[PDB]
């Protein structure tokens, strides 16, 4: 829905972590509907977005471990609904 997302399905030709992130970055750079303004606990790949000044955001897929690592290194990358690859 507008607020919460049920589930996301990604379909590729090969299942590798680098290809998953590349596909998530490329497929989520076109014209989209909303900004995924919600939250859900995470525990494993997810679609995430970081905030950036003057209404700027990036849409790409990160693993939960990678989400934690990039939150530790860094504007937090708040994760949203799970992605099944």
């Amino acid at each position: 829905e507008d607020n919460k997302l049920t589930y996301a399905e990604l379909c590729l030709t090969r299942k590798t972590p680098e290809n998953i992130t590349i596909s998530g970055r490329k497929l989520l750079g076109s014209r989209h509907g909303l900004k995924f303004e919600n939250m859900s606990k995470i525990q494993n790949y997810y679609i995430t977005y970081r905030k950036k000044d003057r209404h700027q955001f990036v849409y790409q897929i990160h693993s939960h471990e990678s989400i934690t690592r990039r939150n530790e290194e860094h504007n937090e990358i708040t994760p949203v609904c799970v992605v099944n690859v």
